[PDB]
C-alpha cells in the first residue's frame, strides 16, 4: 500500500515550522553521526522514526516541512500542534545557532572559516535509550555500519510501526527486550560482533542495578560530571561514548567526546599538544585535558561547536 510522501505529492498532509536554513540544515545533521535512523528516501526528503512514529522532513530556505504517519490505520492528516512541539524540541530550535556561531567565531578563526560553508549544524535532542545503545554500537565502527546494526536491531527487537515502499519501520526496543537470555546470541547473528554482549549487559544493568529507564531521565537533570560518571559504570560505555550520550540526549551542551578524530583536529587545526600531561598521544588524562581545552575556548556549548567541525569534516 503506502508510499513515502513528497511535498509535491501530498501538500495537504504537510505542516511547516518557520525555520531559516542558517538555523538548521537537514543534510548536515540527520546523517552526520547523531541519529542513525534518518534516510533521504527521495531527493531532499528525509524519513525516520521518532518515538514510535514515522516522519518525513524537507525544508525551503525559510521553512521546515514535515509529515507524520501514525499507521494504526487512523485516517491520514497533517501533524497536530503537540506533534509539531515534539519536533521543535527534537531540533532544540529555542536555541539560537547564529548567536552561538558568532560567540564561537569571536575567539576562533578556524571555526570562523569552517562556519562559512557549514551553517545549520545543530544538536538533536535524542531519546536516552536509543542514543545509549546506538553509541555502544559506535566503537571501532562507521556511520554506515552502525546504521545497519541499529536498523537490524530495531527490526529484530522492537515493534513494527508501518511500511512505506519497501521499508518497514520499527520503534526502538525497550530495555527488557534487549536484556533477555538469547538477546546476545541473536545480536551476533545480526552482525554486532562483540558489541552484542555490551548491548545485552547494559540493558540488564540498567534494569537490575538502576531501576529501569527512569534512571536515564534522572541523569538528564543531574549535572554533567555526575551523569558522565554514572554512564561509565555501564558495560561498553567509556568516556567517549558517555560524552556522546551526555551531549546528544542528557542536555549536557558542554560535553566534548574526545576520540582520535578530535585529537587530529586539535593538533592540526589548533596546534594543541598536551601540557599538564606528558603522554604525548591519547591517554585517559590527556583526553580529559583536551576536553577541558575546548570547553575553556568555546564556553558551555563546546559540544555543539565541535559538532560543526565533525559534520564539516564528513564531506
Ligand atoms: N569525534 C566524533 C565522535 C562521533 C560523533 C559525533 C557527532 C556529532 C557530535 N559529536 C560527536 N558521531 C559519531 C559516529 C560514529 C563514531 C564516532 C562519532
Ligand atoms: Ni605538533
Amino acid at each position: 500500500h503506502m508510499r513515502h510522501r513528497t511535498l509535491s505529492s501530498s501538500p495537504a498532509l504537510w505542516a511547516s515550522i518557520p525555520c531559516p536554513r542558517s538555523e538548521l540544515r537537514l543534510d548536515l545533521v540527520l546523517a552526520s553521526g547523531q541519529s542513525f535512523r534518518w534516510k533521504e528516501q527521495s531527493p531532499a526528503h528525509w524519513s525516520g522514526v521518532l518515538a514510535d512514529q514515522v516522519w518525513t522532513l524537507t525544508q525551503t530556505e525559510d521553512q521546515l516541512y514535515c509529515t507524520v504517519y501514525r499507521g494504526d490505520d487512523s485516517q491520514v492528516s497533517r501533524p497536530t500542534l503537540e506533534e509539531l512541539e515534539t519536533l521543535h524540541k527534537y531540533f532544540q530550535l529555542d536555541v539560537s545557532l547564529a548567536q552561538l556561531y558568532s560567540h564561537w567565531a569571536s575567539v576562533d578563526s578556524h571555526f570562523q572559516r569552517v562556519a562559512q560553508k557549514f551553517q545549520g549544524v545543530r544538536l538533536l535532542r535524542q531519546d536516552p535509550t536509543e542514543c545509549l545503545f546506538s553509541f555502544i554500537c559506535s566503537s571501532n565502527n562507521n556511520i554506515a555500519r552502525i546504521t545497519g546494526m541499529v536498523e537490524r536491531l530495531c527490526q529484530a527487537f522492537g515493534p513494527r510501526l508501518i511500511q512505506l515502499d519497501d521499508v518497514t519501520y520499527h520503534g526502538f526496543p525497550n530495555l527488557h527486550a534487549l536484556a533477555g537470555p538469547e538477546a546476545e546470541t541473536h545480536l551476533r547473528k545480526l552482525g554486532l560482533g562483540y558489541r552484542a554482549r555490551y548491548v545485552r549487559a547494559s540493558a540488564k544493568a540498567i534494569l537490575e542495578e538502576q531501576g529501569g529507564p527512569a534512571w536515564l531521565q534522572q541523569l538528564r537533570v543531574a549535572p554533567y560530571e555526575e551523569a558522565h560518571k554514572a554512564l561509565c559504570t555501564l558495560p561498553g560505555v567509556g568516556a567517549k561514548v558517555a560524552d556522546c550520550i551526555c551531549l546528544m540526549a542528557l542536555d549536557k551542551p558542554q560535553a566534548v567526546p574526545v576520540d582520535v578524530h578530535v585529537w587530529q583536529i586539535a593538533h592540526r587545526d589548533y596546534g594543541w599538544h598536551p601540557k599538564t600531561s606528558q603522554a604525548k598521544g591519547p591517554s585517559p588524562l590527556a583526553n580529559k585535558e583536551l576536553g577541558n581545552f575546548f570547553r575553556n575556548l568555546w564556553g558551555p556549548y563546546a559540544g555543539w561547536a565541535q559538532a560543526v567541525l565533525f559534520s564539516a569534516d564528513l564531506r
